[PDB]
């Protein structure tokens, strides 16, 4: 039994954790372009460089978390530090409207990077608590839905309430409203950190005496344990492919809603229905993973978005008008993404257990470093592939193109995510082994091996 209290406290921790970044991810473009007034090229270059640099930084944070011998634990201290420092840096991030000229181009450039690193400090260790809470298949299956559901809910309520709050509190001074809302986020986020730190207790931590973890390891060694843990490498590839495809699809949606108005008030309906789908499929995930195989659910996680892509491909070939097609594609995609995230967290935990099984080392921090690194690098790589595709199609001037050229660009933008999803499902079914009796073997081997000295 995982104490219902620990489940709920981890859920609220995840809520506060993703409620502090959803605003950034979603409206930092709007803030920096519509409020601060910075060139879109500057913002894009900064975002891409920062994602690459944060992805490079992630394994560094994993090494840091692994080598930290502390009282609270090897995770909670960095969780607290990252939470507080990232709260401060988020407030500073959205306080950019105050400065002007180079002074703010530096400010914006200095805060943003600091916002990305700081979050890493708390992001890697937080999820590293999943493997230490339990080692059982079904207990993980019923543990992770709580945090994933709460994170998704944070994202959607952010989308719903952030603009109303800014308009009501600040009005003309939209930047003041943004930073006041940041304060709301900080309150929820710090309270969530306190809750998770107090009520979540580590059982199978690498800082316990019976575990096989070695604190005094090098950065070369740790990053090599990604390659040695073939299952973690397979997870890296799969998650990178899934993230690249999901980022391409989300960019398509951003263009087809922001630039192409489509129909008025289609985006609110789409967002509401898609959030319902996401949160519901997260709520029923234990029942589904009992009824259907975990493998079936991963296959579905990749396939359902592919069905969305195919449907809206058909819409591209025909008239791009059906709102039902759009909202149904969103529903399918959100079901898939929820399944993916739940299964991915469980799979990172399974990979740390398999690392102890094979290499005789327990490193949670590195597996979740791979998770976050892949989140950043998927966006970066999706940008790279999109730029390659657009340059190949002849959009590299970005001045004016044939309508047929634009439609073919849409077609390719649709097919590419499908290729990446096929990559992830193919790689999962060809190389991944931690799903069945192997999971039980690793669990029993670890429990039996957990005998002092
Ligand atoms: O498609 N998006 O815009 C998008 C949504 C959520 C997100 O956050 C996830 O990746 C983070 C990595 O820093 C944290 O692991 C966090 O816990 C995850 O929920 C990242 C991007």
């Amino acid at each position: 039994s995982i104490s219902m209290t620990t489940k709920l406290s981890y859920g609220f921790g995840a809520f506060g954790k993703d409620f502090a970044i959803g605003i950034v991810y979603m409206y930092l473009m709007y803030y920096y372009t519509d409020v601060v007034g910075l060139s879109v090229g500057l913002v894009g270059t900064l975002f891409l460089v920062a994602r690459i640099w944060d992805a490079i930084n992630c394994p560094i944070m994993g090494w840091i978390v692994n080598a930290t011998r502390s009282r609270w634990g090897k995770f909670k201290p960095w969780i607290l530090i990252g939470t507080l420092t990232n709260s401060l840096v988020l407030f500073l991030l959205f306080s950019a409207h105050l400065f002007e000229g180079t002074a703010q181009v530096v400010f914006v450039c200095v805060t943003y990077i600091l916002w990305g690193m700081t979050y890493t400090i708390m992001d890697i260790p937080f999820w590293s608590l999943v493997p230490t809470i339990t080692l059982d298949k079904r207990e993980r299956e019923q543990l992770v839905p709580f945090p994933r559901f709460f994170a998704s809910l944070a994202g959607f309520v952010t989308a719903g309430i952030t603009l109303p709050f800014v308009s009501y509190v600040g009005g003309a001074d939209r930047g003041f409203g943004f930073q006041m809302f940041t304060l709301v986020l900080i309150a929820f986020f710090i309270a969530s950190t306190i809750v998770t730190l107090r009520n979540v207790h580590e059982v199978y931590s690498s800082d316990n005496g019976v575990t096989a973890g070695r604190p005094h390891l090098t950065l070369k060694t740790i990053v090599g344990l990604i390659y040695k843990n073939d299952q973690l490498s397979c997870l890296l590839g799969m998650a990178l492919a899934y993230n690249i495809a999901s980022n391409i699809i989300n960019g398509f949606a951003i263009y087809y809603f922001t630039y192409v108005i489509g129909d008025a008030d289609l985006f609110p309906y789409y967002l509401s229905y898609a959030g319902a789908a996401n949160l519901l499929t997260l709520i029923v995930f234990p029942r589904l993973v009992k009824m259907l195989s975990r493998r079936i659910l991963w296959a579905g996680a990749s396939v359902m978005p592919v069905l969305s892509c195919a449907g809206l491909f058909a819409m591209a070939l025909a008239d791009i008008h059906n709102a039902a097609l759009i909202v149904a594609a969103g529903i399918f995609l959100n079901i898939g993404t929820a399944l993916f995230w739940v299964l991915q967290v469980i799979m990172v935990a399974d990979t740390v257990d398999y690392g102890e099984f094979k290499l005789n080392i327990r490193c949670e921090s590195i597996a979740y470093s791979v998770q976050t690194m892949v989140v950043k690098g998927g966006s970066a790589f999706a940008a790279f592939f999109i730029a390659l595709v657009l340059g190949l199609i002849g959009y590299t001037p970005n001045v004016a193109q044939s309508a047929q050229t634009l439609q073919g660009m849409q077609f390719i933008m649709i097919v590419l995510p499908v290729l990446f999803f096929m990559m992830t499902l193919v790689l999962y079914f060809r190389y991944y082994r931690l799903n069945g009796d192997m999971l039980r073997k690793i669990q029993i081997h670890l429990l039996d091996k957990y005998r002092k000295t």
